[PDB]
């Protein structure tokens, strides 16, 4: 509809698959070449299904902060037969605050689904489901179960994948450019 959903669309239609494990169906954001993240709670083993095709997980890595406390993001690396548009450019180099982003999911729930949560406050420390969890990013929307893995997007920057939410706000675990080099 605006500027926002522009930027939103353009990752999702090149830069999402369909993840399902054990635990469910999740947006995955893929980065660069076979790399891909999930939120930490998708409980990623050696098989998952990408857009409904099985396929070997080559690296999982539940990523953690240097106080080792949850970081939510896990690193999936999949041997798939196609890379990912390489979009680590529009990753965020600090911890911040944003205006103005939109909330992206895609399964087969909630398909081309957007939402503008509107202002993103660096809330920092959340207990997430009981888990000490750092670099969270807080929206006051009412998100929803079926969102985990959704891509948070400003115009220009992928900031963050949805993680959960207490019935009135939404919280993300921040990407970093520092979690992609290679």
């Amino acid at each position: 509809m605006g500027p926002g959903f522009d930027f939103a669309q353009a990752i999702m239609k090149k830069n999402t698959v369909i993840a399902r494990t054990e635990k469910g169906e999740f947006t995955m954001l893929g980065v660069y070449d076979r790399v891909a993240v999930i939120p930490t709670h998708a409980s990623v083993g050696e098989i998952i299904y990408i857009n409904d095709v099985e396929t070997r997980v080559l690296d999982a890595c539940a990523l953690r902060d240097l106080t080792d406390t949850n970081l939510e993001i896990t690193i999936v690396k999949l041997d798939r037969n196609q890379k990912f548009r390489d979009i680590r450019h529009f990753l965020p180099r600090c911890e911040d605050d944003y205006n103005d982003a939109v909330l992206s999911v895609h399964t087969s729930k909630f398909p081309n689904m957007y939402i503008p949560v509107g202002q993103v406050t660096n809330y920092g420390f959340l207990n997430l489901g009981g888990t000490p969890t750092h670099r969270i990013l807080m929206y006051n929307f009412p998100t929803r179960a079926g969102q985990c893995g959704g891509v948070v997007t400003t115009t220009g920057k992928v900031i963050g994948i949805h993680v959960g939410g207490n019935g009135a706000q939404g919280f993300a675990a921040m990407l970093l450019h520092s979690y992609f080099t290679d």
